[PDB]
């Protein structure tokens, strides 16, 4: 079992310039892969989830090429989509923004393709996207457990009322906007009750946009499509930085800054986590707002009681940031936080309670009394790298914190360890 130790930083300060966001990256990639004409994305993300979106694309015979550092991607676009016989197998890791997104896809027209992935993913619930695309026409197989993937897809949706359950997940109704606008038919997607993480939808509907396809959103309750639509290269794009990947730096200021600026977002930037910022203000810290850039400057530290729907992963860092303010914090609606990389409920309260605090594990909320003082812990991950990202926080008092796996950071931030260490000052 790989580790690593973390020895205790005095203080931090100092500029992150941000690695590109996972959300942004893989649709993207995946639109510009379905879009007409060549599409450049630059500040592209390099990381396991899009690494399998890059594969799977490669698997479905779209040409591109990428720079040496891997953040700048030419994609010649298919002009429609994608297409594959004979049960091909695509690989997809843990991650959900390429297996929601390529599980709808790639119904559409004929195909016979099988979307698979790692042990947990095959436990993570894609049910509510499957019968939504099967009321479109979909055929779509389970081949393991019912409900979850691994998934052969033989196509078929060709769109019409679709209705889909958006309570555990945004990543289904995703899904479902990125492709119908390709389906032959009109589509209209509603929505059945409550829609989780609503700002991922944001996301989705602005890179549509980008790649030039707009839709009819009637209060997220219902969303009309026009079928018989094209996706078109946006010529150059630019991705954004990872907001959730910055909430590490932000939070790390909070706690014992300086300052820690963080580029590549800004006031502008179209990802929910960048609210995580409006979090840690709401604590005792003070942040600065730029058209590129996020700062966050050590103010205090207050416990706060907030509904965490809005931004689900950043909210994570709030957790272990936790540790440090004064009072109990609770972080309530994260019910899904049980059905991503980790039962993060189970395992954040678990590791917490390592390190001294007292934890409540609600079933859909986090309770976290801070002890008068931390101790040292040896951290399990959970294959999860927001749970060794989180915990990295724990240095940033008097002692120090091992953390088990920590390349499994590369999901999404393969550098962090040597980012944090950028910003760690030892006076
Ligand atoms: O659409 C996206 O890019 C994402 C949506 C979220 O999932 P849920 O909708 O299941 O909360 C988030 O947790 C994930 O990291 C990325
Ligand atoms: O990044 C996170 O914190 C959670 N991601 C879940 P995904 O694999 O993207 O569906």
């Amino acid at each position: 079992m790989e580790s690593l130790t973390l020895q205790p930083i005095a203080r931090v300060d100092g500029t992150i310039n941000l690695p590109g966001s996972k959300s942004v990256s893989n649709r993207a990639l995946l639109l510009a892969a379905l879009a007409h004409g060549k599409t450049v994305l630059t500040n592209l993300l390099d990381s396991d989830d899009v690494r399998h979106m890059l594969n799977a694309l490669t698997a479905l015979g779209v040409s591109y090429t990428l720079s040496a550092d891997r953040t700048r991607c030419e994609i010649i676009g298919n002009g429609g989509p994608l297409h594959a016989e004979g049960a091909l197998e695509l690989f997809l890791g843990n991650a959900g923004i390429a297996m929601r997104p390529l599980a709808a896809a790639l119904c559409l027209g004929s195909n016979d393709i099988v979307l698979t992935g790692e042990p947990r993913m095959k436990e993570r619930p894609i049910g509510h996207l499957v019968d939504a695309l099967r009321l479109g026409g979909a055929k779509i197989t389970y081949l393991e457990q019912e409900n979850y993937p691994p998934l052969r897809l033989q196509g078929g949706f060709t769109g019409g009322n679709v209705d889909v359950d958006g309570s555990v997940s945004s990543q289904f109704l995703t899904a479902l906007l990125m492709t119908a606008p390709l389906a032959p038919e009109d589509t209209v997607i509603r929505i059945k009750g409550d829609l989780v993480s609503k700002p991922y939808i944001d996301i989705t509907l602005n890179l549509m946009k980008t790649f030039g396809v707009e839709i009819e959103n009637q209060h997220y309750q219902q969303f009309v499509v026009k079928g018989g639509q094209s996706y078109q290269s946006p010529g150059t794009y630019l991705v954004e930085g990872d907001a959730s990947s910055a909430s590490y730096f932000l939070a790390a200021a909070a706690i014992k800054g300086g300052t820690v600026k963080v580029t590549g977002i800004g006031r502008n930037s179209m990802q929910g986590d960048i609210r995580f910022a409006d979090v840690l203000e709401k604590m005792g810290a003070t942040i600065c707002w730029g058209d590129d850039y996020i700062s966050c400057t050590r103010g205090e530290l207050n416990a706060i009681d907030m509904d965490m729907n809005h931004i689900p992963d950043a909210a994570m860092t709030i957790a272990t940031a936790a540790l440090f303010a004064k009072g109990t914090t609770t972080l309530r609606n994260i019910y899904n936080w049980r059905v991503k990389e980790t039962d993060r409920l189970f395992a954040m309260a678990t590791e917490l309670r390592k390190v001294g605090a007292e934890v409540e594990e609600g079933h859909d909320y986090i309770r976290i009394t801070p002890p008068e003082k931390l101790n040292f812990a040896e951290i399990a991950t959970y294959n999860d790298h927001r749970m060794a990202m989180c915990f990295s926080l724990v240095a940033l008092s008097d002692t120090p914190v091992t953390i088990l796996d920590p390349k499994c950071t590369a999901k999404t931030f393969p550098d962090y360890f040597e980012q944090l260490a950028r910003i760690s000052q030892a006076a």
